[PDB]
DNA sequence: ACAACAGATGATGGAGCT
DNA sequence: GCCTTGCTTGGACATCTT
DNA sequence: AGCTCCATCAAGCAAGGC
DNA sequence: AAGATGTCCATCTGTTGT
């Protein structure tokens, strides 16, 4: 049956960020929260200000959260295929331990719905897109880095419309 | 007063010790997934928040987690295991309350001494089952380097 | 400083010394 | 079956096409 | 702060041995 | 049931441009 309760869609790059659609409210979308970690130095998600972050929302149990299952290409250097499995492993750790429902999304799963094909790319155009489907805030999509923002909410409004049990 | 080691990696280990009951280890629980072709064991993050509710520890308890340092001749599949295996324990037990401080492989040396030279091959668990003869009876295979791993860096956090 | 862009795809931690 | 050893170090996923 | 060394794994998948 | 085919990312580091 159709999902009537809070829908929320993650993008799990360290540039990523998570949408909330809460049903009969405006859409809301957040850049993920990172730290200066010296390994000199890089961006690595911040999981105490996530766990915070998703605190805040006081949305109930088992919530449906959907994650984008993202996989590197064979040329990708290591350290990004470390990074990858990083943010993945603690986005499903925390929403887990949080009590949300996790369910991956293959990339171009949500990608298919919305027509994004090589013609009109994700790239080029899913700001665009995720515009058009919420216009209340279009003025956080008007950036190339805000990439990130557009996918976590069309990976929301993706996850909303699987049926659910 | 409680102190937790935990190795992340596909087969590692989380190592318990409290004050007054004898020190316990704990097999890491996976699943299997379904990656392209052939399946993948991966660590079930469920059945882990289900392991840390069981221990009813104290808010805030200190964990020690092992840090995932690949090499680069290591394949980038495994450089993005680690990076998972890692993450994942960071995600739960931050999210469940605990507080986290990373410790490097290295680090157990400086209290209990190790070199290249006279390498663990079966040297660990030797060491671990030394420092708690409690549980030298699920020590005693190879397959059993994890737990030994999670027990001494229990046992650095601790010291 | 912040962003967009271009290009290759990459170890890391630590102790001793300058 | 499970355990150990030896070896490289690696795409995944959906869609056509036999 | 720099800069020399130098030591530290593991994943993943075939065979054998039991 | 397979097998070949097609089509998808990103990190991390400098460099340029607001
Ligand atoms: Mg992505
Ligand atoms: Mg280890």
């Amino acid at each position: 049956h159709m999902n009537a309760g809070w829908v929320i869609g993650v993008d799990p790059d360290t540039s990523g960020a998570l949408a909330l659609l809460k049903p009969n409210q405006p859409p809301q979308v957040f850049d993920s929260p990172h730290l200066k970690v010296l390994v000199g130095v890089r961006k690595r998600l911040d999981a105490k200000a996530i766990v915070q972050l998703l605190k805040s929302f006081e949305a109930p149990i088992g919530t449906t959260v959907y994650v984008e299952q993202s996989t590197p290409y064979p040329q990708d250097g290591k350290q990004g295929w470390w990074s990858g499995g990083f943010g993945y492993g603690m986005w499903i750790g925390i929403l887990v331990a949080s009590g949300f429902s996790v369910i991956p999304v293959p990339s171009s799963a949500w990608k298919s719905e919305f027509q994004l094909t090589k013609e009109r790319s994700n790239k080029d155009y899913s700001r665009q897109v995720a515009s058009q489907l919420f216009p209340s805030l279009s003025s956080l999509l008007k950036r190339k880095k805000d990439h990130g923002r557009a996918e976590a909410l069309l990976i929301a409004a993706y996850g909303k419309g699987i049926k659910i049990n």
